């Protein structure tokens, strides 16, 4: 549905950090269905967030959020001990705020955005070992009027890797011309990377939506980003170009050639997309 | 010319791609006339353009368009068969659309900024050996009311190049005090780069221009690049600092120091410049 | 006070250029006060300064600023002769100018903004020697009515160092809750870094606060930074988060693993930090 909506309400989540068969590691809603990326966390501004986390690690672990209003006793780091030990239970509390006037006069900005939560605790103090394992999930929030897509998607970029994934996989998309579809994309790790979409694009601001003709943020379908950048924008499904197998990737050659490739399927209403093969 | 216009005409255009004397590989609007980079294509908003292309290759070859509205016919890929056999010739349709409000009340962007077209098939299913070899080319799209330069420059930083020239060799341009430059700026490769200019800064948005007062955008000299960005603007030659041999070049310490440097060269009236 | 006041006063300025005990090179204002980075330049747009430059070391060194209006004679470059010799004196002319309309209709952008001062010529043609060395330092122009703050900081990620200090050895930097803290963050060197910020956010844009709800600028606690790139912002200290010891420190995960590292100590009103001891 279009729009909304108010916000300001208190909500509660259990969530646990979990060590996979594979090797990885992975946040999850319940105990056993953990995955990378972690689960979506979408809230409205205003809306105050208790978040009752489990560490079913052996080792020492934390959750860690960007851009939300969280208490230092809720920041999530080994100095404070606001992390978790293994077997360990802790309520991590995200608050969130509307824009608004302050009494100097001065705008204050409001919490709204393309945000992520990642682990700062497995292997050094900065989480270097539960991001690499995937201990990373999307965070968005959402203002008053914000439109709301059909679907959203997490394109996470970690190090040599799309997702976790192994090269010239996946993550695949499907959708149907004219669907809203919502991107959400994370980076994480040692390298600078290149985002980019072929038949798509979108504004390089907060929502990726333009407001209105007197907007002049650059349109752009092709995006620099860094270790812990966030951003995220809605498209209209094969807008002007149509349906077919569009390719997104990482425009950095040597990653691309290596794997950092994947298909945004957009579908004619009868299903085929051309001239692709399933 | 400054401002304007409307759009869209139909526009139809030959374009082939030519193995150089050197080893590269280059787009041109002529056989024999290839360049690194190629040929710049400007048209308005509403534009349909349609491109006839002739690969003179011995190795198959495509042309892949950014921001534009291409179909999947047109991407230029080999994954659906878009690219171009040696020998071959597709005709390629780029169209571009002005913004507008959609039925659902939300607002549609449009086509009008700085892009850049490249190959997408030679050395790899990137084009990473084209795009190396100088396959790549800037395209701008107008909307209705953009000011309209004196002249428009392309500087691409490819790989550890300028232009894929060879190291300290420029590309130097020219202007004289007061002249509406515009700089089309495009990466390409494996490596990332800030681009400086020396005495000339610019808007951080779509045009490289404030629209006026109430404007936020930030105003730089300096912008971080990595493979496949692409963005432009207008600056006014000597503006506030008169005329001299103004550097610019990849801020990146070893990259400048190994040569990605070149001049702008902004002359008094009388032709002479101070220093230099 | 609370907003800038509008040029534009001609200054007079003495700076010199010393190498310090140990191996390094500052700028500073006075002989045998050097600081690396270098003091802090705040003027209001349509300013003019007069910088009389002094070269007390052994070899060639320059003064080259970024976006302020100079002179081909003011560049700071051995290709113009406009470095100074060793021992040697020259005085250096940056301008500022006020926005406004051409006569062609078009506006002009104006010199408002954060900014960096740097040296040439020192190592090689681009200074790669001086800036290594430490010869860097920030510049601030106000536009009339920006807000000013209650203190600056300015971090500097040159290299692997902030400040070209020791790996996990700060800089540190004491706030209260409410107080309006400025932040000039420049980059230098060879690296890409990303910026990063517990607790806190800003605009991306010009002053790193929006104008007021019509802005579309992403709000941000991270952003990517390559060589020569500089930006600024002002944050509420400990704003909708209380007080505590809170980190930045670059993203990219060996660099933080490896030192690039320091504390934003925000305070309660009795001077305590919770879960930190000093
Ligand atoms: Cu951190
Ligand atoms: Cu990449
Ligand atoms: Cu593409
Ligand atoms: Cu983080
Ligand atoms: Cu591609
Ligand atoms: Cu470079
Ligand atoms: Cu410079
Ligand atoms: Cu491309
Ligand atoms: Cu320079
Ligand atoms: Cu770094
Ligand atoms: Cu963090
Ligand atoms: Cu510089
Ligand atoms: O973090
Ligand atoms: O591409
Ligand atoms: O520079």
């Amino acid at each position: 549905a279009r729009t909304a909506p108010a916000g300001g309400e208190v909500r509660h989540l259990k969530m646990y950090a979990e060590k996979l068969a594979d090797g990885q590691m992975g946040y999850g809603f319940e105990k056993g269905k953990a995955s990378v990326p972690g689960p979506l966390i979408e809230v409205n501004e205003g809306d105050t967030l208790h978040i009752e986390f489990t560490n079913t690690m052996d080792v020492r672990a934390s959750l860690h959020v960007h851009g939300l209003d969280a208490e230092i006793s809720s920041d999530g780091t080994a100095m404070n001990k606001s992390d978790v030990e293994p077997g360990g239970t802790r309520t991590y509390t995200w608050r969130t705020h509307k824009p608004g006037r302050r009494d100097d006069g001065t705008w204050r900005p409001g919490s709204a955005g393309y945000w992520h939560y990642h682990d700062h605790v497995v292997g050094t103090e900065h989480g270097t070992g539960g991001i690499r394992n995937g201990l990373y999930g999307p965070v968005i929030v959402r203002r008053k009027g914000d439109v709301l897509p059909d679907a959203t998607h997490t394109i996470v970029f970690n190090d040599m890797t799309i997702n976790n994934r192994k090269p010239h996989t996946g993550p695949d998309f499907e959708a149907t011309v004219g669907d809203r579809v919502e991107i959400v994309m994370i980076t994480h790790g040692e390298y600078y990377h290149t985002f980019h979409m072929h038949g798509h694009r979108w504004a390089d601001n907060r929502t990726g939506i333009l407001t209105g003709p007197d907007d002049p943020s650059r349109v752009i379908d092709n995006k620099i980003t860094g270790p812990a950048d966030s951003f995220g924008f809605q498209i209209i499904a094969g807008e002007g170009v149509g349906a077919g197998a569009w390719m997104y990737h990482c425009h950095v050659q040597s990653h691309s050639d290596m794997g950092m490739v994947g298909l945004f399927l957009v579908k004619k209403p009868d299903g085929t997309i051309p001239g692709y093969e399933p």
